[PDB]
């Protein structure tokens, strides 16, 4: 007789936490803007943690919420187990003591056939600015795709009504990334 | 003063006929509806070129010039010298004598860092309808772009103008080609 | 009681000849020295197919049987069906009306899991004179051992008791392997 | 009038230790019994760091000297810059304040084009005992050789003369490796 159109978004879809051992539904951050981050510990971009947790502590009461999802695809360079995450970031890389002052997730795939959900979600309701996917060497992952994630520390912005807004590359900085969503943060 | 934006089109490139030893520049088929179809003798898809001379027999009055682009990107399925593709062709694959009723060129790359200039241009102008580029397996060569051809025996359609209208998987039957082009020349 | 050692040959193994849909035991050569060479149609070293049937043609009167299988692993160099085999040596490479004049057999793998047995037998029987397997590019098979063939067109001689007894790089000349056979020949 | 043949031992070799900034000729090590180990902190086999503690504190009495080379050629499993290795076994893998009891020395490739002189010199002094020298995965190295390294924590004796003398493989526990260099220091 009548048909009804249900609509996907963010708060469909849940992880678990890395230093809990707990599920954690998108549910959660309803009502607010989320940083989605695909994280590696054994990379360049490693660096810019001390940036995100700046990002978070600066825009949290704008209602930013920053989330990091550990991923072993681009370098294996995340080739620690659960546990061994946030003990390598606090004594190996950046070291020094170093906590992330935002949630990391369980380690797991952004791309090819076991991806996350939630990623196949994110990567399907925004596409990457560039028409590079990777080198030869870079894409490790099975199938191939075009709105695949290309390397550590991608990132995606939703909305806080659990609609995907931005991506940005790998390649922008976390500065150019918060004057950006300082300018989106303007219309609310 | 004054800027004058200069336009590309089809007409900027040439390429080398496989039969003559010559430099065809494509400004020949000024006015024309070029098919450009990448080719390769040991493909599951080379049981098309049969369909691939019918199109051509059936449509030349129409205007359309079929285009054939030896390469040996994809699954290394045009392993042949030049001098050797036309003769693999008619003995080998599909063999019976068969002998292409269309122009084909040298072979040569139409992805990544050496391909061919007028497929650049043709993959720029026109996105592929599919989000699936590939397989870890199918993709050989570097870099990686989004618009890149995904397999043998990809289609595109130029106007008569020069500027490209429209762009065929691999997976689509040389049928469903014609029938397309059919539909797109009653415009004309 | 007692135990009887059973010990293997040449004589245990069989393979399908190519241009009859037949099995050949390699029985049949009972008393020949035999060549086993694995060959390929996309090869710089096909071009030594003629030195091959001459190698046969010379030594036929001394008891040496040439056998050939076609193997696509190494650089894909064997695209074609079986029946296209023939048919691309005689017309396109070496081309000019080219028919091997010693048996070839179907094609498959000799090296991996699905090697054929009779190249297992080889491999296990005689050491390569190299300590080179290959490059990173060459090795398209799992697993790998260090048995293993090389490249197209190496070269095995089983004597005329069915034992194994040399064998060559690909990287010697038929001219070299046709005077190395001579010197071996003469102890008969 | 006269050639005098000069043979190569270990001492001809040097390498620069980890903890110091400071290059260790392996004349340091003369009169010793030499177990060289290419090591990485996320693998399976990492597990066994405290077994070669034990063997080295329940062997140096005995003559015998551990030495560790990091490496990251086998699963990409030693990802750290060399001030980020020690850290990663303290506090990640081992874990537990774990420091190893033996030198080991900055990373390196111990196979292919850019492989350590050192390695070079034990691979070709002692074979492997194996056939098996991978999977199509494990092989991430140029060129590739019979006797290059299979995996991480692969291990050589060098006698005290510094004449390598035996090669384990990484399947080889460290109780049956400490076994054997128990029976053979019986010769002494």
């Amino acid at each position: 007789d009548c048909h009804k159109d249900e609509k996907g978004t963010i708060y469909d879809y849940e992880a678990i936490a890395l230093n809990k051992n707990e599920y954690v539904s998108f549910k959660q951050y309803v009502g607010k803007h989320i940083l989605f981050v695909n994280v590696a510990t054994y990379c360049g971009l490693t660096a810019q943690y001390p940036e995100l947790n700046a990002l978070q502590e600066e825009l949290k009461p704008y209602g930013l919420v920053v989330l990091g999802f550990p991923c072993n695809q681009f370098g294996k360079q995340e080739p620690g187990d659960n546990k061994e995450i946030l003990p390598g970031l606090k004594y190996v890389r950046p070291g020094g003591g170093f906590v992330p002052s935002f949630q990391l997730f369980e380690k797991g795939d952004v791309n090819g056939e076991k991806e996350q959900k939630v990623f196949s979600f994110l990567k399907h309701s925004c596409p990457h600015p560039s028409e590079i996917l990777g080198t030869f060497k870079s894409i490790s992952w099975d199938p191939v795709k075009v709105h695949d994630i290309r390397w550590n520390f991608e990132k995606f912005l939703v909305g806080p009504d659990g609609i995907p807004v931005m991506r940005w590359s790998h390649r922008a900085t976390v500065s150019s990334v918060k004057t950006d969503i300082l300018a989106y943060l303007k219309q609310f």
